[PDB]
């Protein structure tokens, strides 16, 4: 239902793992499952672009938007989607190490509006997130 709602879980959910605890049920476990497998299908590629990102409050905003423009410039799918969500998180988990934690909640807001503004099109007509729920799990 709230995409909202499916963001701040997904954040909370990687943050606690790293001992943050950031102040802010089937889907959500189902999105949790899913990018986990996405990151052991791409850790190789995972580590390098994690040094290779230069993330500042000054660049953080800009970063997002050139990445989330790349994913959906071809279209939107479920594995997109699910790319998206990692993006969000790695960002997310990024700020933390770098003692810029204040940006997680700037992060989940540019989610929060990408996905109500730019993908509830798309979301609604596949027949909403139980239709996520269907392919994973
Ligand atoms: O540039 C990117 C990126 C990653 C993917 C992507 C999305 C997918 C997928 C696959 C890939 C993909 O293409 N890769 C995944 C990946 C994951 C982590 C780090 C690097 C990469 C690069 C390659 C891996 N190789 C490339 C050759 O063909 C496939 C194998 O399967 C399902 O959805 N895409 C892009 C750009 C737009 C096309 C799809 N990031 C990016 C962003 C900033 C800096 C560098 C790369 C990015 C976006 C979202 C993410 O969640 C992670 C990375």
């Amino acid at each position: 239902y709230d995409n909202r709602e499916i963001v701040m879980k997904y954040i909370h959910y990687k943050l606690s793992q790293r001992g943050y605890e950031w102040d802010a049920e089937v889907v959500h476990l189902t999105l949790r499952q899913a990018v986990d497998d996405f990151s052991r299908r791409y850790r190789r590629d995972f580590a390098e672009m994690s040094s290779q990102l230069h993330l500042t409050p000054f660049t953080a905003r800009g970063r997002f938007a050139t990445v989330v423009e790349e994913l959906f410039r071809d279209g939107v799918n479920w594995g997109r989607i699910v790319a998206f969500f990692e993006f969000g998180g790695v960002m997310c988990v990024e700020s933390v190490n770098r003692e810029m934690s204040p940006l997680v909640d700037n992060i989940a807001l540019w989610m929060t509006e990408y996905l109500n503004r730019h993908l509830h099109t798309w979301i609604q007509d596949n027949g909403g997130w139980d239709a996520f729920v269907e392919l994973y799990g």
